[PDB]
């Protein structure tokens, strides 16, 4: 997919997604040097599409993180997280801070 | 003076987890990348870091917007404006992307 | 020596509006209306005045404590909207009655 | 009926863990020490003790606040802890106790 940052989300798009509510998930894949993940959302589901850019604090999500988010449509079906919070760090990994 | 991969974990969460205000741009300056934001309900204007701001434009003098409020550890001295939404263009200044 | 009611306006917006801390009742003599918290994670110890106090229980050396902070006029800490989360095992705990 | 210094060990927890809501000051009368507080989402008025309210200003209709919530316990009825005045109301004159 042509991928969907935050400084890119069409002005409706965004107004539209920070209206929606708010979603509980986990972190089930990042990489830093490619920009993007996955979450899982609580819930169940399909996973949602995350772009480093979305992503919201000091640290550098990772696998089992536990975070908080919006869902922002993408032109398709396709589902981004947006206003991403990591609300609980999973215990054992070596958590980092971007810098 | 901090921004988005800046801000510690909690203060992040805390924010998040907060009430949205509506309040209005004052100011901006791309070259420097801060403005304030006066909130509706006038009172003391919130700073305001380019890296909290989401969506395609740039904001402008006269730009609506709803955002969530957070303080400047460890002393919490002043306020900032996070998770910033434009929601109502300035309806006489033309605007920009930052492409 | 700020109170609760007597902390100006942007004071408690600004602490209001901060991270939750965790930290420890270092000390607390109610006759004098104040005590000290430790910081969990290490640092200098956050003034603590009873009006700040949020519950039936007055404090005791070793109750873990939640709280937000503000700077003091150029800067002391104190702690504010204060709660504890866990009583001290040793203790006994009274309340404000 | 409850207070800050009445309230629960349990009660105070559970109120401060959850969530943070805006609101407006409905009314409230310091000589009776209570008002209420309109909630900004919607739904019922949540009451308000004097004991509860946080700065140096007593509060005024129009006041903007932040709060948590809090249930009167047998609960139902519902209560805002931890009050702030976030925004000061334009019209009226503005005092602080004492």
């Amino acid at each position: 997919s042509p991928l969907p940052t935050r400084r890119t989300r069409t002005f409706s798009a965004t107004v539209r997604a920070s209206q929606g509510p708010v979603y509980k998930g986990v972190c089930k894949c990042f990489c830093r040097s490619k920009g993007h993940g996955f979450i899982t959302p609580a819930d169940g589901g399909p996973d949602i599409f995350l772009h480093i850019s979305d992503v919201e604090g000091e640290y550098v999500p990772v696998e089992g993180d536990e975070v908080t988010y919006k869902m922002c449509s993408i032109k398709n079906e396709k589902l981004q997280a947006v206003e991403v919070v990591i609300t609980h760090l999973a215990p054992g990994t070596k958590h980092e801070t971007w810098s």
